């Protein structure tokens, strides 16, 4: 049975106006600003972006990736498409 989010889970985390992005929940960082209650620090593979999000716009990467890990001319996309599938764990700063 799943478990909660937890940092190191591979998902597509949706975002308005912009398509299922291959991303991960990150750990925060001792010092480093916190997320509000109830949200996840994000990290969009490709723009290498961070948002914070609920779980309901999670999707697990595994179950989702038939449907949303496709090709996409969005800045970045395909860059992140190729992170999230050979080096998900890596420091991409
Ligand atoms: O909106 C985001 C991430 O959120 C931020 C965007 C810009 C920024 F300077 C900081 C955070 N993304 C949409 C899908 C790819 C990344």
């Amino acid at each position: 049975m799943p478990h909660a989010f937890k940092p190191g889970d591979l998902v597509f985390a949706k975002m308005k106006g912009y398509p299922h992005w291959p991303a991960r929940i990150d750990d925060i960082a001792d010092g480093a600003v916190k997320p509000p209650p109830n949200k996840y620090p994000i990290f969009f593979f490709g723009t290498h972006e961070t948002a914070f999000l609920g779980p309901k716009d999670l999707f697990p990467y595994d179950k989702s990736k038939d449907k949303y890990g496709k090709p996409n001319k969005r800045k970045g996309f395909n860059e992140g498409l190729w992170e999230i599938q050979n080096n998900p764990h890596a420091s991409y700063s």
